[PDB]
């Protein structure tokens, strides 16, 4: 059983929902859904905590307490690994090396920035010759509403909660209904670490007519930060508009990888394998479109096919497992529906295209095969809409400007990876991709000080580094006439 | 007054009247852009990004922007006249605040465009060869600009200057009530050699007009707006499906606070200005005033005196201090607050009506500078934004009390504090829940500072680097070595 | 006994010298003086250490190790308190709440800054229209020679060593002969924490024709950072000139305090008492000149007399001890010589002027009385020369511009404290004072992110925050034509 | 015809010295050498101008006035060209497109940074719980002493004078005896722009026992910034040592170009031709050492020989002129003394090696030939000592780690140019070169915002961008207790 955490107490709710293990379809736990009344209690508790001990902590004391939260996750490391794996079916090795360490690192990085961050001093002259001073300060924005996704549950959850707390805000967070275990554990770490009641609040539930909608509509929040589907971003923006709430969105992507004729071909095959199928292609940053220079296109597709078919699709702790299932049955229905749509649009299915057959309990889970399509036009729905499964379409190109234009011809703009060994090409091309993040000869390498976010439908605002310290703060200007 | 689109001055199939509010006389007809014309503006701005404007170095861009500035300086007095006519502002203030600030907007952001740089982050990797992350600023794209009538050219250019400085193209809809200086600006840009499609001026209104069409148009990348909060919320919903970047500077109900240890004459002068400047039609004006009990009556009587000394009349009159409100429709809204004040229990210390001229001005849109006392913190006249030359004055006793009373608001743009005490100034300033605090002064602006509000008073910050960030895509480029 | 620490090993020397407890003149330990050959050994080992594991550490791992050093000092907190107190006589109170906590915070602040710090990206246009990028990086400068003072032994020692290590340098450091203990213990902490051999080297000795000089002359160093007497600063600057070594100097001052008529009078009396007599007036930052507006002058002098006479002078762990002895008998000779000079120049001795009579072992120590002078002119030697003991002279003033000129009419310019409750005056007056550091209504309040340094004879350069990160690094610009 | 400019007046002197045209050895003008007394008068007047209307300008007005200076140079553009060409023999085209535009840009860039630069606000907590603010401000350092070189007279002179004035200092500036004309014209432009008297002072003369040394010894300056030979940098550091004056040094170098096998070969030949022979190899950034991968070595050398022999050495207005003379006969004697040393050391002379025969007035000037050597060892003097003439030695190399070691095996480290088309190599190699400036696939591309300086004997400190705004300012911390 997974309880809510409100004003320093773990509390049940009236109704509950099932958390299902996508590996086998079995029940992991029951999760009490916070109702509107409990959400209001969380918000009000969070407002009030801003006037309690939390509000009086020095930036050094606040940061030391956040490092302690992080020590707590570390001390329960394997429990956190086990929770993420149960909920989502992610390979244990990924949970051990990507997800939980990044969740620890999020807290440490922003606790550090809390200590080092400063503001600005501007001098000016005036008519009377005595001058003025303008200095700025950072204050907590207020209560931050976090609605976070199921694909990187603890990582993306802490990505928001860490800078929010580092900036002195209080929090009411709603983790995905598909993945609530690690967040529920984080609350326990919060509690045991002595985080004052009301600072961090955890409400479980869904979106519409549930905890997520209640949060989004509550007038006592000062901001809503959200990662997830683009149409949901749009819904959230409409919902907080009457309140003119500060908003921060990381949304969909139809991300491209580009492979030039001078790429290290083996490294690019391996890189596109990772960018297409990591977390079974359920990363916002995954490459679902791939452009490859004509002269190496056949060799690239053949190489990637071989490598994709070597992927081990199986149990999270199975020997050399690469790929787990999708998050849920309902998500798999959506993915398989694009699988059929691609055949109908005229794709050649280079590999995959269906669901593997296990002849064991995994057949009741939510697996699909890693899939490569070829032969679709740039207009096809499967080349333009985010699928959020382990798939990519590969298309040839001849000319640099042509491929830049094809990558950019999109209502999204989150990320792009480019493969080339040429110094000029790397820099010339990357600056021309209309996205928030480019990688050259790698993918999803993250320095947490960098600005991160997207253009067009992929989001608005930036987080990371000082961008987060600014978003989760009131920036106030104080002008002294001397 | 014509629209300016893709390098050409063009008419529309419908015009509206621009009325001089000093005397009710028609100044000019203004062609209203239709949906088809707004689309034409946006499409041309989009195309302008791939033309000569797009290929200018940052140094040549800034030079051209400095040339726009020079262009305005060269026609300074036509600009003063245009702004006066539209709005009735004192000729002196147009001449030393409005027009100079608009020129400084262009110059400051041109200068920032040349000095701004971005970031390099080094990192280690597993294989031990490392990686580099660097950031770049790029044009965001087409900037939709919808701007207010109270400081027409100043607030128009406050947005347009950073948009252009960051290499964007612009589709700008100035207020229906003050379309003249913008139209001149378009002439300056045309004569200065700004490439076609880079700057586009479209005239009209909000709902079912140019403004609405702009905000609904999918070709823009951002919408920056200064105005009413409710209009802000409307825009946010309209751009939500395209998840457009937004920047809002919205209403306030701003307070001025006078502590017992203030320089009382300076404070009286200060609040006089903060209350009645531009006939109280700055979003930054003080419509609430808290004065320490020990000095409350002396402050009110002094403010009464100085307020009654203000000269209300012609923009060019000898010692004029105030002009009219922007329009009859706005005077109607303001006179309706004047009545609501009485009906709410207010003591009228001064004004509370219109003045009498017995000449054309009676056809104008004047109201008197007004002071109220005796209302409660929950009176509507003390909570809601009026945007006229009026303030209510209320006593206070304690520091924590007045802080709480200032912050007890759904708005939070600005606040002025009067005190001679060092500790008090810094202690109290930091606790006011607004974007902008002034101590011992008001509306003193350094264009590098973050400017914006909290709560209903806005979203985001503009000014200095905050503008340079808002009006650009920040992109991260990560090179594995 | 106290050894040098060279290339991973404690070692003795030919010569040794005594370390004397200034409370009672008794021997604490023998200290081995490093010779030229062993200084050469230290520099060469530091050079090679740059090419060993130390140099392969990530910024993250380097920072973690520097936090381990800080941990290792926290774990021996009281031993470090004991060692500082023994060498110098400072009250145990001050060692526990200022000295040792700073040494520790020095390492932690600079380790944090190493993790958060980044550099710059400048794009530019070029003729051919393809453009160029300039990006800068921070690299280790090389071997940093550190020569440090006895007045704040571990605090000022670590103030240099911490940023030097945080920036990836290696270090050869010479603590003061008068206070070698806390540094030798620090060497132990480094050894125990696994600091690779050669990264940190400790050499004992004196200046001329001893370790200090040898260090400054050695061609193998990249920089010389020094805190102390101005003339010594000049001497070091000449000695490194042939090698054009980077230099950073925090030198002396004759710091003033200004009390304006609208000051909080009791607060100003307390603050000037603290800025004149803290550490027995042996801080670079103490106020030896004081200017008080005429209207409150007599009342200020009377009040300070009373408070200075309530000061407890005695043992480091005595009840509410306020002052210990001076660092040494030799230093007391110099200070008393000044006490006589002040009388000779026609000063009224308001209080003090001598040494107290203990009638116990403290009579064998190096104590003097807190002293206050009036009636000297601005040109008197005792008003213009740094005495570095617990004394201040007080003079009246009438005008603001007048007292600004009087404070500024000095060949030094480290620090100044001003007392006033007036908003305008604090900002108007502070910006006109020709020094590196001004305090308003307080003194020696340190934020370790701020630039610290002086003007004129009081120094060269700035340290603290980014200024330390720039000083202890090569800043390199890399320009890529695209 | 060349007078000093002191406290607002052009004044002559007791002695005069001749300014000779290096194209033909003919007298251009006589220059009045400043004596110790005039040097004192210049400093004293600079100190007073700080207290005058100059000191009171807002930053906006001071910047407005620096732009006027720029405008005034621009209105007399061709006279500045004539003056530069006359003193130095520089090709008119280069004077007209590099030297004078850069001189004007220096002023515009720093006037602009004066208006945009701001400082820092640090908040901090305190024991009593009400906290404190620290903020910084930039103020004029004071009187800046400028001593500038003959190789880029107006460019390097204004590179120091622009930021000095932009930060509100006053200046006493001693231009090179070899090239005093353009600085004297600047003085006229200053006068005519209405720069208040004493703000800018021009003194002419030599170094030791002349205006150079006297400026350097005056206690009245706050800083001395100098570009030129390293030994003269050392001498300077010693002379201001008793003063602890701020110092900023851009000294010599023995800069390398490195060409890897994957370079665009024709681009690298053109690039090394420029880096070797521009301004007749009298730029401190010139490459006198070149390392070329053995596989392209013969082809590179053979290609560079051809391009070198296509260089037109002659008159500044000669139809296709590429190179003018060296700066003086005195300089030519040194360079020819190296051309012989090279032969005596065993060099093969690929081309040049002597002086060309014009059979006209040019034979009385100071020309040498563009020269290329091979065959020397890395320890040869001609490969290790700065010649400062139009020459380079070319050596082959095999390994990347090897060429990096050979490049870095130098007491200097000013700049390096690398040629490669490989992305990783470019970034991997550049960061390992121990210099202040690396160019990749170009040379002497300058963005004035970037830090500019050297390591080891090549310099001290950084200039450019905020590094200039920081060096030419007092940085002051003001700490307000609340
Ligand atoms: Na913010
Ligand atoms: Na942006
Ligand atoms: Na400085």
């Amino acid at each position: 059983q997974l309880l809510n955490y409100i004003d320093g107490n773990f509390v049940t709710s009236a109704s509950s929902f099932a958390n299902i293990n996508p590996v086998n379809g079995k029940l992991i736990s029951d999760v009490f859904e916070a109702d509107a009344k409990q959400v209001n209690e969380a918000v009000v508790a969070a407002q009030n905590a801003l006037k309690g001990p939390w509000g009086k902590l020095s930036v050094q004391d606040r940061a030391a307490l956040i490092h302690k939260i992080a020590d707590g996750i570390q001390a329960r490391f394997e429990e956190f690994v086990a929770a993420e794996v149960a909920d989502t079916g992610r390979p244990v090795h990924q949970a051990r090396t990507l997800d939980i360490p990044r969740a620890i690192a999020n807290f440490r990085t922003f606790a550090d920035l809390a200590k080092t961050s400063h503001t600005d001093l501007f001098e000016m002259s005036t008519s009377d010759g005595s001058g003025a001073l303008n200095y700025t300060v950072r204050k907590p924005l207020g209560v931050i509403g976090v609605i976070s996704p199921w694909n990187l549950p603890l990582l993306l959850f802490t990505w928001k909660v860490a800078p929010a707390l580092a900036c002195g805000n209080t929090v009411v967070a709603k983790p995905s209904e598909e993945s609530p275990s690690s967040a529920t554990l984080l609350a326990e770490v919060m509690h045991d670490a002595g985080v004052p009641p009301g600072v961090f609040n955890l409400i479980h539930g869904f979106g519409k007519d549930s905890a997520g909608e209640f949060l989004t509509q509550h007038p006592g929040i000062s901001a809503l930060t959200f990662t997830g589907e683009s149409k949901t971003g749009s819904t959230i923006m409409k919902a907080v508009a009457d309140g003119v709430k500060e908003v921060s969105f990381e949304l969909g992507g139809k991300n491209a990888a580009v492979v030039f004729a001078d790429a290290d071909l083996d490294a690019a095959i391996e890189g596109v394998l990772r960018s297409s199928f990591t977390n079974s292609g359920q990363v916002c940053l995954c490459s679902e479109r791939v452009y490859v220079h004509r002269s190496i296109f056949d060799e690239f597709v053949s190489g990637l096919k071989v490598e994709a078919e070597r992927l081990v699709v199986g149990y999270p702790d199975q020997d050399g497992v690469n790929m787990g299932p999708l998050i849920s049955h309902g998500h798999r229905d959506k993915v398989l529906s694009y699988y059929r749509l691609a055949v109908d649009e005229g794709a050649t299915v280079v590999t995959g295209g269906g669901v593997p057959k296990f002849n064991d309990e995994r057949d009741q889970g939510a697996y699909v095969q890693p899939t490569i399509w070829t032969g679709l036009s740039d207009k096809a729905r499967c080349v333009t809409e985010e699928i959020f499964g382990p798939v990519c379409h590969i298309s040839p190109f001849d000319d640099e400007d042509e491929v830049i234009n094809r990558v950019n011809d999109s209502n999204y703009g989150l990320a792009c990876a480019i493969w080339t060994t040429n110094l000029s090409r790397a820099h010339r091309v990357s600056r021309q991709i209309h996205v928030g993040l480019v990688w050259v000869n790698t993918w999803y390498l993250r320095d947490l000080r960098t600005p991160f976010g997207g253009v067009k439908l992929s989001g608005l605002g930036r987080e990371g580094g000082r961008f987060s310290m600014d978003f989760y703060s009131d920036i106030a200007n104080i002008c002294i006439k001397i």
